[PDB]
């Protein structure tokens, strides 16, 4: 009943025979249900481009399925969540391939594309929140179709004023923390172990160096800060704040270092 929804994506010409041999791959029960939700709401061939890699590659597809179920499984399935998920991993695995490699431009792009749609979809679960019967998957579309134009990429409730909203946020997000995400990203993190590998090492070895002259007084200019010196936990939440923003100042500094040779 998965071969069905995968195959579904292919043409009346290509369509299971392959999918059929996954059937009991582990989180396929999930994978499958994705597939139908997103389908029930050009496209389908880019999908189905996706589904290739997939069967290409074996380890791309468990690592696809793993992305799909581990999705917190509250409300609105986080079906644009997912979504967005499956495509980080794919790029993950494009770059580790090394599809970027000599193209950090096309990286660029790609990575602002997603960091709006990132932001698109946490509007979106906002939005649906005060929405009845509407669930977070149309919402994001709405958004997404509608601003697929003016931000370079019909729902009762969803309004112009939040789309002008929306868009607003979104360029404001962007250019205030794009380059500081871009830093982080999964997808750039490849590239860098790829073709950067020694600006890399110098990278982690500049962090440790940093968390030792560093993170003892940043915390301590935190619990001072909060006022909550001597809370065991509220030493540990001001520990891992510290941590990230180390990480984050050591992967601007390569990031901005290794684009300006580009």
């Amino acid at each position: 009943s998965l071969a069905d929804a995968v195959t579904a994506w292919f043409p009346e010409n290509k369509q299971s025979q392959i999918w059929h041999a996954f059937e009991h791959e582990e989180h396929a029960n999930t994978f499958s249900a994705f597939l139908d939700r997103l389908s029930d709401t050009g496209f389908r061939e880019q999908v189905a481009a996706w589904l290739e890699k997939l069967s290409a590659s074996a380890e791309l597809r468990q690592q696809s399925f793993a992305v799909a179920a581990d999705a917190t499984e509250s409300c609105e399935d986080r079906v644009a969540l997912t979504w967005n998920n499956l495509r980080k991993t794919l790029l993950v695995h494009q770059a580790s391939e090394g599809l970027f490699d000599n193209d950090t431009g096309a990286l660029l792009s790609l990575g602002r594309e997603m960091f709006r749609l990132e932001i698109l979809e946490d509007i979106a679960r906002d939005k649906v929140r005060t929405l009845h019967f509407v669930d977070e998957i149309e919402v994001y579309l709405a958004f997404q179709t509608m601003l697929a134009e003016k931000l370079q990429l019909g729902v009762s409730g969803v309004t112009a004023n939040d789309l002008r909203t929306a868009e607003a946020m979104v360029r404001s997000r962007e250019e205030n923390e794009f380059t500081d995400w871009f830093s982080l990203w999964g997808p750039w993190h490849a590239v860098l172990k790829r073709t950067e590998a020694d600006r890399w090492a110098q990278a982690e070895e500049q962090k440790y160096e940093m968390l030792e002259n560093e993170y003892s007084q940043r915390v301590a200019d935190r619990l001072k800060a909060s006022g909550l010196s001597g809370d065991a936990d509220a030493e540990r939440e001001a520990g891992a704040q510290v941590m990230r923003e180390t990480e984050q100042q050591i992967y601007r500094q390569l990031t901005d270092e290794v684009l300006a040779l580009r």
